[PDB]
């Protein structure tokens, strides 16, 4: 590890340097890369020393072009954990994403997946740049040159954002909400989160959008990646799963939403509505109870606890009721068993979760892919950090899109739920920069 | 008859009301019962006013605290018909099941049966509830209060399903495929359908499972029963035999399978594969020819026809090539003659049929029992409706199981046949609910 810089250069917030370094090094050279923000520290992982591709019908481990093909069966977590342990060489951190569809295996719904459905893509980098307020480090000194050059030459001035109309409903979200309420009335499930895509009808500048979006958000994790033919960025409002080295397992159910960022007065009125609204309280408590039932599969029961029970969590364009559920990983359980037990987040799927997931396969645009999955960092010391992929933008196979959803219960009304998606889309839609 | 509701309240699909009523009425009072869904009408038949028990060693009529015993030999259809007419009183419908083993007599294979093998169980109900999308009628007024209350109380929520492991092969299906293909190679026969049981390691909730499965299937008939020491439910993909009041005989051979339910794009690829595949076309064609030869024994030659020839038929987790073969019942022939000629379904046995049935008795777990037999409704106008018993679950004598099979020809591979069984199990296995 080589120290590049003491402190940040004037006019560089860590997010800004991370985003600038993304544009000036990996984007410039065509490298895959991933930026992961966690507790005031940005890691920029550059280039794919090696990578894993887990699909519904196979597994590939790639080392500088050379492809191992493998089969796998049973649970996708066990295959992925093996492949991660292999490419980490016992020493390197591994980064990437896990798709919503990874979660179907738990509920015996993997028969609904098309051949070759992507489940996960992760890589071990050639190099890591680490940015804090305290400074900038790099794992390999051959990068010091380009880092210093972008520092001294200084900060790109982000263009004005573009405009995206959130109002049209091409995918008939309002009508799909109505199908879901009838299914709930029929007794099929209690709750499902359904989403709508918003197609961005132009090409995006991901690094710049990332930087602007981050100035206007307060997320638990943020990320920007180019990996597996996909670009994506996001302001994750909550962890689906963290496993610490000491064995602590964490999940953060956020459920219950009102608008935020409309001034102190409006935000306080919305908050007071949220905290006293019986429907939001009930659905929050139910979510937390479900989280606790899931985590209990992999932690010691005497260890399980809720911290910051049902507290208001501010997330840019929205504020939410949030709780933190935790426990101590049991003997004979792995970090991947933890992730599988909790995936996909109950708060982005539904209740009971098997029928919720079933409903999403039918009533949401498929696949969800990265949306409502996780962006992950896995560490050689047994660590796992998995941010729930929401408040995010995607670019793949010539399409660029936003995606946001809402929790549907029996009493839900199409128009309220559509408006909720609009509030959530306000975490991204305003900060989108054209690729020019 | 007595109308209960002229229009269901919203959040009452017919299958959900039928399943709820089974739980609320016959399951509470230990009654025999059978639900049969046909063309948008569910009939819930409750309580055994009178019964017929057909076994390999004799026939019993059970009613009014008596049993009358009857001897039969050679071919069971005539004794069953005579007995059904007896318990019908010329005015009641009769419901029940016919086991695979019923079909051995036509081929002089009954000597392979265990003495006392059950062949059929049918009953005339004490009461009938008829449910459609447009209302509920009941044959007995003393049911109206119970039915009215449940309707008002509201349909219960479907509980979360359990996990059944489809991967292991304790019956060595892969090995039995190899035995079959070596037998085919040697010239003993052309084709056989071999199956595997999957044991469910818990007591099932049949009414709840019935409901959840129905939401995820599109069958020609569905059923839920507790009769003759057995519980069963299923989503029949085809009729083995129907006889209409006008004398039309119908059979529906489905043969050739690919996955369905994986989104439009994958389903279209799979469809295009199925309809262009020479192996699937030839086997479908051969099945239709066999069906025509069987039906020709009981219908007028100038009346035989094939409708919807080799059309794709969608059945939840799978789609199939199917055809409808029909004719006009001949003078002197009964509905039972028609059933016997067509039983068991060519598409669930093999080619030639005698050799195929014999190969099933040797190379499949025995008895098949209800699997690949029929669930039947017999009407006093001479009607018969026999759904082929596939895509079903079963419970008897402390054991609960699923069962799925595949058509084996000379070139079949164990891996592909095992995967086919998994695809067909995808119809039911994910929706199985534990009885607590």
């Amino acid at each position: 590890w080589v120290s590049v810089q003491e402190g940040l250069p004037d006019g560089f917030a860590p997010a800004d340097l991370a985003g600038a370094l993304a544009q000036e090094i990996p984007e410039r050279h065509g490298d895959e890369y991933l930026i992961y923000e966690r507790d005031g520290e940005w890691v920029l992982a550059i280039g794919a020393r090696a990578s894993v591709e887990l699909d519904s019908d196979g597994l590939r481990i790639v080392r500088d072009g050379t492809i191992e093909k493998r089969d796998w069966s049973g649970h996708p977590g066990a295959a992925l954990e093996q492949a991660v342990n292999e490419i980490s060489d016992g020493t390197h951190r591994v980064f990437g994403w896990v798709a919503f569809e990874f979660g179907t295996y738990r509920f015996n719904l993997q028969h609904r997946l098309a051949p070759g459905t992507p489940l996960a893509r992760v890589f071990a980098p050639r190099a890591e740049v680490v940015i804090t307020a305290d400074g900038v480090s790099v794992s390999d000194e051959s990068y010091v040159e380009d880092i210093s050059r972008l520092i001294e030459q200084g900060v790109p001035a982000i263009p004005a954002p573009a405009s995206i109309d959130l109002a049209p409903d091409p995918s008939d979200y309002r009508g799909r909400v109505g199908i879901a309420t009838a299914e709930i009335r029929s007794g099929l499930y209690h709750k499902v989160i359904l989403s709508r895509r918003v197609e961005v009808p132009f090409a995006m500048d991901f690094p710049s959008t990332y930087r602007l979006g981050r100035h206007n958000n307060t997320p638990v994790r943020s990320f920007l990646l180019r990996l597996g033919g996909i670009r994506a960025l996001g302001y994750s409002p909550e962890l689906v799963t963290a496993v610490e080295a000491d064995g602590t397992v964490v999940t953060q159910p956020l459920a219950g939403t009102r608008a935020f960022g409309r001034g102190e007065d409006a935000d306080r009125v919305a908050r007071d509505d949220l905290e006293s609204n019986a429907k939001e309280i009930v659905e929050h408590a139910i979510s937390v109870r479900s989280s606790l039932a899931e985590i209990a599969e992999v932690v010691d029961p005497s260890s399980t606890k809720v911290t910051d029970f049902m507290t208001v969590r501010e997330r840019g364009s929205v504020q939410h009721l949030g709780s933190t559920v935790s426990g101590e990983l049991s003997a004979g359980m792995t970090r991947m068993d933890a992730l599988e037990a909790l995936f996909p987040a109950v708060t982005a799927s539904g209740i009971p979760k098997a029928e919720g997931v079933d409903a999403i396969l039918r009533l949401d645009d498929h696949p969800r892919g990265l949306y409502s999955g996780a962006v992950v960092m896995l560490s050689p010391n047994g660590g796992l950090d998995a941010a729930l992929t929401l408040r995010s933008a995607y670019e793949q196979d010539g399409h660029t899109w936003l995606r946001a959803g809402a929790g549907i219960i029996e009493a839900s009304t199409p128009e309220r739920e559509f408006e909720e998606t609009c509030e959530k889309l306000g975490s991204i839609a305003p900060y989108v920069i054209k690729r020019e």
